[PDB]
RNA sequence: AGCUUUGCGCAGUGGCAGUAUCGUAGCCAAUGAGGUUUAUCCGAGGCGCGAUUAUUGCUAAUACUUUUCCCAAUAC
């Protein structure tokens, strides 16, 4: 279903678009603490 | 042709509070979150996890000496 996104502008259906919602507004910085985490949280010895 | 309403942006002028702000390729949620009162009634976010000066950036405060010139006859 060709829709219209309030982001971008293409041409997203029916379903797909939801997901497209969550990702379109993910934060940058989530990537970033994310990243932050992995490289603090798995560097720890025993 | 002014007047005016709603929502959304960009600003400007203020006021208020730092026990709160934000994140959520984690989960659940109008096919119903949560319900202590008004329950054959109300009606949205909630939970877990994470960051932190209980939002985050800047700006400023916490010092003087290198050089470079020299003595001499109108004489056996």
């Amino acid at each position: 279903e060709y829709l219209v996104s309030p982001i971008t502008g293409e041409k997203i259906p029916a379903s797909k678009m939801q997901e497209h919602m969550r990702i379109g507004l993910l934060d940058p910085r989530w990537l970033e603490q994310r990243d932050r985490s992995i490289r603090e949280k798995q560097s720890d010895d025993e």
